């Protein structure tokens, strides 16, 4: 029952953008004519006649489904299968059940798209703000009702005499290939529309000497790769000479066949649509690139190596790029599961927003058990360095160093206190994670799906049971390709090789995900790490990142660095650093559908892997977790939709200015691809100094690395550490190892910790409403200058999520930057200094300042007028981990100067993920706040959308720019008292000794502080006279 659909697989190898050319037309079919095929529910069918562009007398018939997916959010969907019947996926971002839920709801509200065919056979329908006509050859024209402006239309190619063929729908003749494609008109060079293409996940793009946000005029591919430094040599163009730089035509770790189009930007007629081709074979997005004749300036396309063809167009409910992102998250939502909290993504435990240090190259938990080796370091020493210098420090990412000789799910004796492996909870022999708990830390460990196979007698229960229950990927293929064999076997198993450099390597077996039982089995292994204290998950080598291998060499032998190349191609022998593309893996896209060669679904392996860890690991064994029941996953690769499993770090970056640039750009682009909780390794993972690899990050690059990343969602300093036993990496990178910059380093980490609720609320808003935490400058509407500023300017936070403006310095040894403040609003310079001094005057939005001064101790960060920001301090004044905070450590609602005599605020509150009752039982609180001025009276109002988590400690209002009132009155459900001046005269005295109902005139920071009881938080009217 392998290969149910009778497909002949024509390509297995990596076909770069340079070899993908649907606009060529040769051997390609495109829609030439149709007749109507009925409408059931909201899915129309058109019976489309496809014609070979370069000889239209050759024609085939395939039905194409046209389904409206949301009336209120203006999204519909084209879908056909060139190779067989149209099939609903059973795994992926877009599920039928969620589409059904959305439709059923909008139908109950009497939404009517009025899908109809005309006399002529043209399908017409309408969404809320748009109307669509699709002609005979499937020519498509999408119009916005309010101004009658055509916002999107697909491409038509002419023939000699056979009429116009719609490249809106294309597939390669199956006598010659398997590729699909879809082409639109591209208005990038229109004088008025100036169309720009955004999104596309982790892709990097250089312009002159700089890494930029926009993705216009370039040819990209998704092909999840083990792409160290984002510029792997085998990923080079044909006949490329000299250094390969990271750039647009190089795949990354995450697969985002997703672009958001933006035209007429910063004007009253702005339009925005998202474009999603839902395919997990190698996929392409060309946004008007003439290089290698892969595209044409005036066309834009998407395509893939394999079928099926299934594509979403998503315009959003209303104005602006951001609205495209939230509508997209809804098609991917879990509303049909009745998720009270996790609608658009899964909420992490709060601790995920803390500062982590990871290291590849620790050799024990405690010093007393650290083996001798040049530059060896213990987990304990890192903890000390951070803790003793009073860093706000959350915990560790313990690498494969911890494992027993690379046996995933195991530990070795050195990573325990008593130097032997225990089964857990013995107060006389604590695991790394347990010991880490007592320091008030939480931990991830590295988990790959590489199940070591060369075991030299030594028993490994995980690889063993996989063999026994036949849950491994078999060594079958439709080509008779010999994947290699060892003396360990099994005979019919795919045996890959894991290689970490410097002779640290092993043979592996892998989970055949598509099988029943594999996910359950996978997930039940995590029991072995949860019961010894493991907090969350660091998913890695996800492709799987297998050692480069050429068919016909021993499993442990990799090819010459230079192979394959254009003169000496792969010709079906290279494994492109994962499974050899021909291996028959059990279908991951369609359950109980059979086996298919991996080439078909490369870009879904990591998704599935994350999926299984989240549902069979983290959720099913939630009981085996120790200190915190909720958990998370930081994954290296995945697909669109991966946000219901957890977040991402952007694999192996390096330690240069360019990589700071890229980090910010990846973060912005990843967010808008519906993956909010993402970030890059702070300081850069790999070595950078070509004369000596062990040279650590400089202090000025680390400062700027820290400052750019300090408000991004995932904040982990991680690096490859040179040790004697693994001789690649840098000497160190930990923040405390930078004595000259230590004070700045630490204060920017404090600053983040004070604004932990700003992060957390932003994440709630993402889980409930799909808003991206990080906003591109171009998401700010009615500004025609944010576009030029979009490489390094980004926003977040507050009630709307556009209250904080960041513009980090992105070059080393630099103390100026060109600053642009978004127009029609005011900004206030802020940062780690400003907690303890008054604000400077207001800065006028719409300002361009060249050479804006940014000394090293500073980053550019502004809080908008009308912002009220939930802010947290420690009661005792010392820096501690977020995960050891209680409600007694103050909440403070910082009221910034009023905008239009108004300010606004939002705080999500829950236990932090100690339990799972916020996402399971709706046990959480949303507090909102407002401030208004009206002559001599200011009114501060607390309301709740719901109050199901009880904030057990006193909270504060910090009014900036106010001093001594004549009276403050508080009104509340069970309270109505006038406030009295506190006999405390310092913030520290107010926190610890101040009375519920005290106020304090802070002259030092020009703020008035109200201390209020915990029970007035869900509802209050505070009036300042
Ligand atoms: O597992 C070792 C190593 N693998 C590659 C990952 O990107 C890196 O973060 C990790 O340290
Ligand atoms: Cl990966």
């Amino acid at each position: 029952t392998d290969n149910p659909d009778g497909i002949d697989y024509k390509t297995y190898d990596y076909v770069g953008v340079w070899g993908f050319s649907p606009l060529s037309n040769t051997n390609w079919f495109a829609a030439g004519s149709s007749t109507p095929g009925g409408i059931t529910d909201w899915t129309a069918t058109m019976n489309v006649n496809f014609d070979r562009i370069d000889n239209p007398s050759i024609t085939v018939q395939h039905p194409v489904q046209v389904q409206v997916t949301s009336y209120n959010n203006n999204s519909y969907r084209v879908r056909f299968n060139p190779d067989g019947p149209i099939r609903d996926v059973t795994r992926g971002p877009i599920l039928k059940q969620q589409l059904d839920w959305i439709r059923t709801q909008e139908l109950s509200e009497g939404c009517d798209p009025g899908m109809t065919f005309t006399s002529e056979g043209f399908l017409t329908f309408e969404t809320k703000d748009l109307s669509v006509i699709i002609y005979g050859n499937f020519k498509t024209r999408v119009t916005r009702k309010s101004d009658g402006k055509v916002i999107m239309e697909n491409d038509e190619v002419g023939t000699a005499s056979s009429g116009n063929k719609c490249r809106g729908l294309m597939f390669v003749d199956r006598l010659y290939g398997n590729a699909i494609a879809s082409v639109n008109k591209n208005f990038r060079n229109d004088a008025v529309k100036q169309e720009g293409f955004y999104g596309a996940g982790e892709v990097n793009c250089k312009y002159q000497d700089t890494y930029i946000l926009e993705r216009t005029g370039i040819a990209m591919t998704n092909y999840n790769y083990d792409n160290l430094n984002y510029n792997q040599w085998d990923l080079r163009p044909p006949h490329h000479d000299g250094a390969l730089n990271p750039d647009y035509y190089i795949p990354m770790y995450y697969a985002a066949p997703w672009l958001i189009v933006n035209g007429c930007a910063g004007t009253s007629e702005q339009y925005s649509y998202g474009w999603f081709m839902d395919n997990v074979s190698q996929s392409y997005m060309n946004t008007g690139d003439t290089t290698w004749n892969s595209g044409q300036e005036d066309l834009a396309y998407m395509g893939a190596q394999y079928g099926p063809f299934d594509q979403h167009f998503v315009y959003g409910a209303g104005g602006g790029m951001e609205c495209v992102v939230t509508a997209f998250s809804l098609l991917q939502g879990k509303e049909f599961e009745n998720q009270v909290l996790n609608k658009r993504s899964v909420m992490p435990p709060k601790y995920v927003f803390g500062f982590f240090q990871g290291v590849f190259g620790t050799s024990s938990l405690l010093r007393a058990h650290m083996p001798a080796g040049e530059n060896n370091i213990s987990v304990e020493e890192i903890v000390e360095g951070y803790q003793n210098n009073n860093f706000p420090f959350e915990g560790l990412a313990v690498d494969v160093d911890m494992q027993d000789n690379l046996r995933v799910f195991t530990t070795k004796g050195e990573f325990w206190t008593a130097n032997r492996v225990g089964t857990g909870g013995d107060p006389n022999n604590r695991s790394v994670f347990e010991w880490a708990h007592d320091k008030g830390l939480v931990c991830q460990t590295n988990i790959t799906c590489f199940l070591r196979n060369d075991n030299e007698g030594q028993d490994y229960e995980v690889n063993q049971t996989l063999r026994e229950r036949q849950l491994y990927t078999k060594n079958d293929s439709l080509t008779g390709t010999d994947f290699g064999m060892t003396d360990d076997g099994p005979s019919d198993a795919y045996i890959g090789h894991l290689d970490y450099g410097g002779g640290v390597e092993c043979d592996a077996l892998f989970p055949d995900w598509g099988r029943p039982d594999v996910a359950e089995w996978w997930g039940n292994n995590y029991k072995k790490l949860f019961s010894i204290g493991l907090d969350f998950v660091w998913q890695d080598m996800t492709v799987p990142a297998m050692m480069p291998h050429k068919i016909g060499d021993d499993i442990n032998v990799k090819p010459d660095g230079n192979w394959p190349n254009a003169d000496d191609p792969s010709n079906g022998q290279y494994n492109w650093k994962t499974y050899h593309p021909q291996v028959l893996v059990t279908d991951m896209r369609y359950e109980n559908h059979g086996r298919e060669p991996m080439v078909t679904q490369r870009n879904i392996h990591a998704y599935t892997l994350c999926e299984s860890t989240r549902k069979e690991g983290i959720v099913e064994n939630a009981d085996t977790l120790t200190k915190f029941r909720r958990s998370y996953i930081i994954s290296r690769g995945g697909y669109i939709g991966n946000q219901h499993f957890g977040g991402m770090w952007v694999g192996d970056n390096s330690t240069t200015s360019n990589y700071i640039q890229m980090m910010i750009a990846n973060n912005i682009n990843m967010n808008m691809s519906c993956l909010p909780l993402v970030g890059s390794d702070i300081g850069g993972f790999t070595s950078y100094d070509n004369e000596n690899q062990r040279t650590p990050c400089t202090g000025d690059l680390m400062v700027r690395y820290v400052q750019a990343g300090c408000l991004l969602p995932w904040f982990r300093n991680h690096y490859d550490r040179w040790i004697e036993s693994k001789d690649h990496g840098k000497d160190y990178q930990e923040l405390y190892m930078y004595p000259n910059e230590m004070d700045t380093l630490r204060k920017f980490v404090e600053f983040r910790y004070r604004w932990q609720e700003v992060l957390y609320t932003a994440m709630y808003q993402n889980a409930a409403f799909g808003k991206p935490i990080i906003k591109a400058a171009s998401m700010y509407n009615n500004d025609s200058n944010v576009r030029r500023a979009q490489n390094d300017h980004f926003l977040l936070g507050g009630h709307d999520g556009y209250r904080i403006l960041c513009a980090p310095v992105v070059w080393e040894n630099s103390t100026e930057r060109e600053l642009y403040l978004p127009v029609l609003t005011q900004w206030y310079k802020f940062g780690p200094d400003f907690d303890t001094k008054p604000l400077e005057g207001a800065m006028n939005g719409g300002d361009r300042i060249y050479n804006y001064p940014v000394p090293q101790s500073e980053s550019p960060i502004f809080v908008r007028e009308g912002a009220i920001l939930p802010t947290r301090y420690t009661l005792n004044g010392e820096n501690k981990s977020l995960n050891t905070y209680t409600d007694e450590d103050p909440l403070v609602f910082e009221v910034f100067p009023l905008g239009n005599n108004r300010a606004d605020g939002m705080c999500y509150l829950d236990d932090g993920g100690v339990t799972t009752n916020a996402e399971d039982n709706g046990k959480f609180s949303v507090v909102k706040v407002a401030a208004e001025q009206d002559g001599g009276t200011e009114t501060i109002t607390f309301t709740n959308d719901c109050y199901e988590y009880v904030f057990g400690g006193p909270f504060y209002v910090r009014v900036r720019g106010a001093q001594s009132p004549s009276n403050i009155h508080v009104s509340s459900g069970a309270g109505s008292q006038d406030m009295k001046v506190s006999s405390a005269t310092s913030r520290a005295a107010l926190f610890n000794d101040g009375e519920n109902g005290d106020f304090w005139v802070d002259q030092e920071t020009d703020s008035l502080w109200l201390k209020l009881p915990n029970v007035v938080l869900p509802d209050a009217v505070i009036t300042i006279t």
